[PDB]
């Protein structure tokens, strides 16, 4: 019925794969997402491990189309850093989207939670950071190369793989994308709703979006990320942010941050669309920090 186009090929509700709902169990309920509950889940000795984004039995014709759309979405990508998609079960009620499951959580909670304190001192370094950085660059960038703007890139909707060493961050949510999707604007949301801390002059003012979009959010992501997971502009509501960036202000740098992961940031924060950084550029300049001795020997902050 809806058709989604993405790369050039169009694919509809029958080219997602139909679950049974047998092989589906729920093991432990991980919150609310954007309009529904998420679970922990398996599929079939060695079950593969998913995360069950859940439609509410209760909703609307449009929240059904929005919830068939994500599914679209996320299973027409294929990276490494954006979270897989197992299948869908849309033939049973409640219906669920299967999605490869992201044990450490979202990136924003972890960074918070894993702020170097007096009990765990060494929890996370300047490489980690990187690392994480680099990992959401590369699905950035084939977003990028595939014309797709995520058009709401931030800690909040990034995941990691697992809580220790070896984590994979990845992209995980594509709700901002499917709500313009399918009206062309943000009929589901509102300005209070929107992400006005994450967007660039040109989005906010003329509703004008670009891969250059994603750069700008990007830029705030890895102020998240340095910060260890503080809210963007600390004190400034959304409409002082708003007249802020305008203004062109920007951002100071998170505490103790390395000068050259901060001149990343303000390269992002660029006024000009085209003065910013295409996500080929940010990666090599996140691969030079992360061989730079000065940057990645730099000590986080410890949180009392
Ligand atoms: C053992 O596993 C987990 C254990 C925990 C989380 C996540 C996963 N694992 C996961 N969560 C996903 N979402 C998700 C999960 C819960 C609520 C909302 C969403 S959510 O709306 O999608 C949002 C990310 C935009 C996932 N989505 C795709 C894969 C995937 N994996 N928790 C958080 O993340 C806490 N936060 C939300 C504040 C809580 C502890």
């Amino acid at each position: 019925n809806p058709n989604y186009c993405f790369a050039g090929k169009t694919s509809s509700i029958s080219d997602l794969k139909e679950v049974p709902r047998k092989n589906i169990t729920l093991i432990r309920g991980l919150g609310h997402g954007a309009f529904g509950e998420v679970y922990e889940g398996q599929v079939s000795p060695s079950p593969l491990q998913v995360a069950v984004k859940t439609l509410p039995e209760v909703c609307s014709e449009q929240d059904e189309l929005d919830f068939l759309m994500e599914a679209l979405i996320i299973s027409k990508f294929n990276h490494q850093n954006i979270v897989r998609c197992i299948g869908v079960s849309l033939q049973s009620l409640p219906r669920f989207i299967l999605l490869e499951l992201m044990a450490g959580g979202d990136l924003k909670s972890f960074l918070r939670e894993t702020r170097p304190r007096p009990s765990q001192p060494s929890s996370l370094a300047m490489l980690d950071l990187l690392h994480v950085a680099r990992d959401i660059a590369c699905g950035c960038q084939y977003l990028e190369e595939n014309h797709f703007i995520h058009r709401d890139i931030a800690a909040r909707n990034c995941l990691l793989t697992c809580p220790g060493p070896g984590r994979v961050a990845k992209i995980g949510d594509f709700g901002m994308a499917r709500d313009i999707y399918r009206a062309g604007y943000y009929r589901k949301g509102g300005c209070a709703m929107l992400p006005v801390k994450w967007m660039p002059p040109e989005a906010f003012m003329e509703g004008i979006f670009t891969s250059k979009t994603d750069t700008w959010s990007f830029g705030v992501l890895l102020w998240e990320i340095f910060s260890l997971g503080y809210m963007p502009y600390p004190s400034k509501s959304n409409q002082e942010v708003l007249e802020f960036v305008t203004s062109g202000g920007r951002m100071d740098p998170p505490k103790n941050c390395p000068g050259p992961v901060y001149r990343i940031m303000t390269q992002c924060w660029q006024h000009q669309p085209e003065d910013r950084p295409n996500f080929a550029i940010i990666l090599e300049r996140i691969e030079y920090c992360t061989q730079d001795p000065d940057v990645i020997n730099t000590a986080l902050p410890i949180e009392y």
